[PDB]
């Protein structure tokens, strides 16, 4: 029995799309969480610039500067860290202090419009909100300072964590992260120095700076959607949901999947009208795309989004293995003897989320 899966995928109620897409309410809560974080790191910078204003207006002594710092949300940093901010404020040059004074954190106006509702517990939605610091020329170091910038971001995030029950802070290599388990969401806040080569300065923790402009991949994906069609976002969500179903923790990055998928869709004839067919074409071509190594849409400077087959360890082998199963799972469900059996089989790929076998049609 040839079963069509177009409605299984695209039905916005009972179908996969229906299981994946956040409600308007749920989206708004993420936007609210984000806005809270934005306002707090804006305030923090203001509390610091406040101290720097005084210093420029009379030239405080370290001892004073420090009293004040203790009266800001920097109070949430360790003792030594509070000393460091007071110190860096104290030692600011007249010109560097003038820059600081004219420095506000800027924010870029989820997951490229492919943020899936989490599946397994406890898997969580990962939201990324960059903090951008407009500064002037950048060789090996900026006038304001990497460590001062990072401490203030840290102070914002940690102040919110202390105020809010259920929030935890976690230092990642590229960002600070606020965790909110009860809401199943992580918010990552990477910070960038901006003046597309010099707007590419991400402040690394754990080398100090790196050329990384998120806009490159953003614009790349947006162009791809326009170029390929409204189905690109849907199939990208479906691959991401596959990954969430196949691995509780682990599996390939979402961006690796997007790049390979875009690559296939750009180069292989497919019928957008039938998403079941389209996914089969994607599933057929993915393994060779991953064995090759998936390059970043950003060609400037990077490493593969997913490594070539010769560098694979047990984890990558596992991934390759599941990728090679996918097209088979998809063809089996297609030739399935029953409506219910077809649903059970395709749910081997995307997990048991869709329950209405009625969506499956001849």
């Amino acid at each position: 029995m040839t079963w069509n899966f177009h409605q299984y995928y695209t039905n916005r109620n009972d179908g996969l799309m229906g299981k994946l897409v956040l409600t308007d309410e749920e989206k708004n809560n993420l936007k609210a969480l984000r806005k809270i974080i934005r306002l707090r790191t804006r305030d923090v910078f203001e509390e610091a610039k406040g101290i720097a204003k005084a210093v420029k207006k009379s030239a405080l002594t370290f001892e004073i500067i420090q009293e004040k710092v203790s009266t800001t949300q920097i109070k949430h940093l360790s003792d030594s860290e509070q000393r460091e901010v007071a110190k860096l404020i104290y030692e600011m040059d007249d010109d560097a202090r003038d820059e600081f004074l004219g420095l506000t954190p800027r924010f870029w106006t989820f997951q490229y419009d492919t943020l899936n509702r989490p599946f397994q517990p406890g898997q969580e939605m990962n939201i990324n909100d960059g903090t951008y610091m407009p500064m002037p020329i950048f060789e090996s170091e900026p006038k304001i300072g990497h460590s001062l910038l990072i401490l203030l971001v840290d102070a914002s995030l940690k102040s919110l964590v202390a105020e809010n029950h259920g929030w935890k802070f976690e230092a990642k290599q590229t960002c600070g992260r606020i965790k909110i388990e009860a809401e199943k969401t992580h918010i990552d806040v990477p910070m960038y120095a901006i003046p597309d080569s010099e707007n590419v300065n991400l402040a690394l923790r754990e080398r100090k700076w790196i050329n990384s402009d998120p806009k490159i991949v953003e614009d790349w994906f947006n162009d791809s959607c326009i170029r390929i069609g409204k189905h690109l976002r849907k199939v990208c969500r479906f691959m991401k949901a596959w990954r969430d179903a196949q691995w509780d923790v682990g599996g390939p990055s979402s961006i690796s999947l997007m790049a390979a998928t875009v690559n296939i869709l750009d180069s292989v004839a497919h019928d957008a009208s039938d998403l079941g067919e389209t996914m089969k074409i994607i599933a057929k071509h993915l393994p060779s795309e991953f064995a090759r190594g998936v390059e970043s849409p950003d060609s400037t400077d990077e490493k593969p989004l997913f490594p070539p087959s010769y560098k694979h360890g047990p984890r990558e082998m596992d991934i390759m293995s599941k990728l090679e199963r996918l097209p088979e799972i998809l063809s089996s469900a297609e030739s399935a003897d029953s409506k219910s059996e077809a649903l059970k089989k395709i749910n081997m790929a995307f997990g048991n989320r869709v329950t209405n076998s009625e969506l499956i049609v001849l």
